[PDB]
DNA sequence: ACGTACGCGCTGTCCCCCGCGTTTTAACCGCCAAGGGGATTACTCCCTAGTCTCCAGGCACGTGTCAGATATATACATCCTGTGCA
């Protein structure tokens, strides 16, 4: 979440997003929730609830 | 008025840094998070000098005196002139 290419690619003009990855990690929910943030900006910052 | 010789114009030389293509490295980012000490703000004593004060004294000023420069007697000192001679 704290990288520069995070906010560098967020403000682009698009109507759809598609993420192509092999497999994410099971634990460490901050990066899974971060991929949920980059999917669409509707998720709140609470991942511990 | 003279003069002469160096600034200037011209010509030949050669060489050295610019233009461009190819090689190599400095720095920003991702990871992966932590602390750290030094100016800042606030507070709290504490004691050195401003201010007032009076007592003393010392360097600018006036005068004494020698150092150095100056103008003038002076004892010889070199031409000139009578002057006597062989």
């Amino acid at each position: 979440f704290r990288s520069t290419r995070w906010q560098a690619l967020l403000n682009f003009n698009t109507q759809r997003r598609l993420l192509l990855t092999g497999t994410p990690l099971q634990n460490n929910l901050a990066e899974l929730w971060s991929l949920l943030y980059f999917l669409m900006p509707q998720t709140v910052i609470d991942g511990k609830k």
